[PDB]
């Protein structure tokens, strides 16, 4: 027949399986005679048959998962036989499955990826666990640690196969939590029959998507910089936040097309740092404030640009020095132009602003001009005090304009004002009065003297012409004696002067200047004094001579003594001084010192008596010399007759 038994797996060595002999009705000891034996090819290492008793034992521990591997039916087929008579028997030992194996996952560490943009209700398949046992001891269910985000959907397909699924219950946000960690378990149907459990650690990667745009913490930024800030100066460090992952979170900055081209020139913006710096010259005088239209953009797909605006206020700095500009200037200023006469006009500018653009002026020199201002920054240069061309030839006026910044800026400009001349000085003569000494009987048409004169003014106003002012001299005109060279001022004699008739005269000589508005002139006086010269000869006036060129006869008494006075000779000279001094002498007529005559007087007196002489026929006859003491010395002589009457 069919012999049947049932036994569990993993039974101990020696476990009772079944008594073949008893189930077949053959007594214990008759078995040995009949050749009770196991067919050789049907022997299994798992079963050992005791030939003496007919009882089956487990010989090697049976592992159902090793012999059948998930087969629904696990039967071991053995065969036994007896001899005389021959009897063959099939023996089926059905192996039963026990829950000695838990379910297991091929990957104990599992990772599934989900976009943070996943719609709830979406399902995400999962690794199926494997339980090598069969039937009620195989895979029974999946469990996930309780959470809000995911649930488990277990589906059975018939086929006794149970595989799992994830169910997203709520929307994910990678920006809040990008990694989720849950425990995944699978349990079998073991209910010591008890349940076994398997595990897989579950990790959700949350995928990113460009669901955030770059964000400026302000829509408008305002920064103030000083003008002339050096290129490279930090304007502002812009910042557009994007918490996304990777390129979706990388931001790049640029200028929006709204920006003015000028600001594009003057500003540079590093597209990756967002640093906005100066790349030109900030000229407050060109514009005081600039608009920078910036846009940021993330490098993810479907990128949407963000915007912002930086307003740069330029601070004014003192970088423009004042400029001076004369409207009109004149160099022609008269000396007699009263104080207040205008000489020049000018205006000042400073293209700065605020206190940097205010200008104050000073005139340099401590000179006879003042600055006057009606409207500020419009000026006049005027005369302070009266001018004197004779004291000031020209002038150099330098104006200095200086602004009210720090550092202050100053400019200077010079104009030269030439002092014009007026005929306001009268000529003066080298001397108030001159002394001219002229020889008697001089040369007519001769240079006798020279006069000088000087005038302080300029050119014509000091060009001199000389004159002899008309007067009267010896009953007629003064031009009869002297003429003046109207250019040189020379005094010339025109006639030979006779000291005896005229000896001195005086004329007022004049010098006029070439004055066009009003001629000016001065005068002086010249005294012509006349040297006397011995041109008159002396002549005797006493004693009076005879009729017709006949000597004077003065009687000497021969009866007379030494020192006896005869008479005195008097002469005359029309000259003056040593030219009319008079001395007297005798050359011939005296005999051995018989007579004597005085140097100055001309007195004849006897030196000695008349020895050896008594009224001789031939009387004595002297010759007397009258002389003056000038050069040339002139003389005149006379004859005397001394007759002897006692
Ligand atoms: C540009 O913008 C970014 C983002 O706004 C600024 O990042 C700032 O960075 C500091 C320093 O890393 C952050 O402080 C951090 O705090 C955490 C505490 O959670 C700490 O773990 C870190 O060690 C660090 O101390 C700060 O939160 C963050 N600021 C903001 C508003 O998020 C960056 O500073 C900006 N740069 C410029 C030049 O503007
Ligand atoms: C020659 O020059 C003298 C010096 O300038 C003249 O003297 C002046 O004469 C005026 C005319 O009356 C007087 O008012 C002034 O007081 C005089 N000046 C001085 C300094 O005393 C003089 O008049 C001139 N001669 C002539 C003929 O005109
Ligand atoms: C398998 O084992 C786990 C404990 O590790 C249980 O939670 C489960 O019910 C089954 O007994
Ligand atoms: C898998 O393993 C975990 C521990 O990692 C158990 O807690 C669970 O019951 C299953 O046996
Ligand atoms: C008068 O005459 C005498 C001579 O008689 C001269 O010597 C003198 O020089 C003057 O002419
Ligand atoms: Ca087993
Ligand atoms: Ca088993
Ligand atoms: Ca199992
Ligand atoms: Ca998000
Ligand atoms: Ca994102
Ligand atoms: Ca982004
Ligand atoms: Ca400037
Ligand atoms: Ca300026
Ligand atoms: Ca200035
Ligand atoms: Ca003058
Ligand atoms: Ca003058
Ligand atoms: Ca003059
Ligand atoms: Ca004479
Ligand atoms: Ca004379
Ligand atoms: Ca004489
Ligand atoms: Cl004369
Ligand atoms: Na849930």
């Amino acid at each position: 027949s069919q012999l049947h038994y049932t036994v569990q797996e993993e039974q101990e060595h020696g476990t009772f399986v079944g008594n073949i002999a008893e189930d077949l009705g053959l007594d214990i000891t008759k078995l040995s005679a009949r050749g009770f034996q196991t067919v050789p090819n049907s022997r299994t290492p798992y079963l050992d048959l005791n030939l003496e008793t007919g009882v089956l034992y487990v010989n090697e521990k049976i592992d159902r998962e090793q012999i059948c591997k998930q087969s629904p039916s696990c039967v071991l087929h053995l065969e036994v036989f007896l001899e005389n008579p021959l009897e063959l028997f099939q023996v089926e030992i059905e192996v039963l499955d026990i829950n000695d194996n838990p379910p297991s996952f091929p990957e104990p560490d599992l990772t599934v990826e989900i976009s943070e943009s996943a719609t709830p209700g979406t399902r995400f398949p999962l690794e199926s666990a494997f339980d090598p046992d069969v039937g009620t001891n195989s895979l029974r269910d999946y469990e996930i640690t309780p959470n809000s985000y995911f649930s488990l959907d277990v589906q059975t397909q018939g086929d006794g196969n149970r595989f799992a699924e994830l169910v997203l219950e709520k929307p994910l946000d990678r920006e809040q939590q990008a990694v989720h960690r849950y425990v995944l378990t699978a349990v079998d149907g073991g209910g010591p029959q008890q349940q076994r459990t398997g595990t897989a650690l579950l990790t959700i990667r949350v995928l990113d998507s460009n669901d955030n745009v770059p964000a400026f913490d302000q829509p408008v930024y305002t920064v103030s910089l000083p003008e002339n800030s050096p290129p490279g100066t930090l304007v502002i460090q812009l910042n557009a936040t994007d918490p996304d992952e990777g390129q979706n979170g990388e931001v790049v900055y640029s200028f929006s097309s709204h920006i003015s081209p000028r600001a594009r020139e003057l500003f540079g913006l590093s597209p990756r740092t967002g640093r906005l710096e100066v790349s030109g010259e900030l000229d407050y005088e060109e514009s005081p404030v600039y608009q920078v239209y910036v846009q940021a953009k993330d490098l993810g797909p479907n990128a949407v640009p963000a915007h912002c605006k930086v307003l740069v206020r330029v601070l004014d700095a003192n970088d423009n020095a004042p400029e001076i500009s004369f409207s009109t200037v004149k160099e022609a200023v008269s000396e007699g132009a009263a104080p207040g006469t205008v000489v020049a006009l000018f205006s000042v500018t400073d293209r700065d602003s605020e206190e940097n653009g205010q200008v104050q002026c000073e005139l340099l020199g401590d000179v006879p001009f003042r600055l006057k201002s009606s409207f500020k920054n419009y000026y006049t240069i005027v005369t302070e005090a009266p001018l004197d061309r004779e004291a000031g030839d020209s002038y150099t006026l330098t104006v200095v304009a200086r602004d009210r910044g720090e550092p202050a800026l100053s400019t200077s400009k010079s104009i030269q004002v030439q002092v014009s001349d007026v005929n306001d000085n009268a000529p003066r003569f080298s001397q108030p009065v001159y002394d001219v000494y002229v020889t008697e009987n001089n040369v007519p048409g001769a240079y006798i003297y020279a006069v000088s004169a000087t005038d302080r003014d300029e050119g014509a106003n000091a060009q001199l012409a000389y004159s002899i002012l008309e007067c009267q001299i010896q009953g007629m005109s003064v031009f009869t004696y002297v003429s003046i060279n109207s250019e040189n001022g020379y005094l010339y004699a025109l006639r030979s002067f006779d000291y005896e008739q005229l000896k001195d005269f005086s004329f007022q000589v004049e010098a006029r200047d070439a004055g066009s508005p009003q001629a000016l002139a001065g005068n002086a006086t010249v005294n012509i004094l006349i040297v006397d010269q011995n041109d008159n000869a002396p002549a005797i006036v006493a004693p009076l001579p005879g009729r017709n060129g006949t000597p004077a006869r003065e009687v000497l008494p021969r009866s007379a003594e030494p020192g006896y006075l005869l008479t005195r000779v008097a002469a005359v000279d029309a000259d003056d001084g040593e030219n009319a001094r008079l001395t007297y002498s005798i050359v011939r007529g005296n005999e051995m010192n018989l007579f004597r005559m005085d140097w100055r007087t001309g007195e004849l007196r006897t030196a000695r008596r008349v020895p050896a002489k008594r009224d001789p026929q031939r009387p004595y006859e002297l010759v007397i010399e009258v002389r003056d003491h000038g050069q040339p010395p002139l003389s005149s002589t006379a004859t005397l007759v001394v007759q002897l009457v006692d």
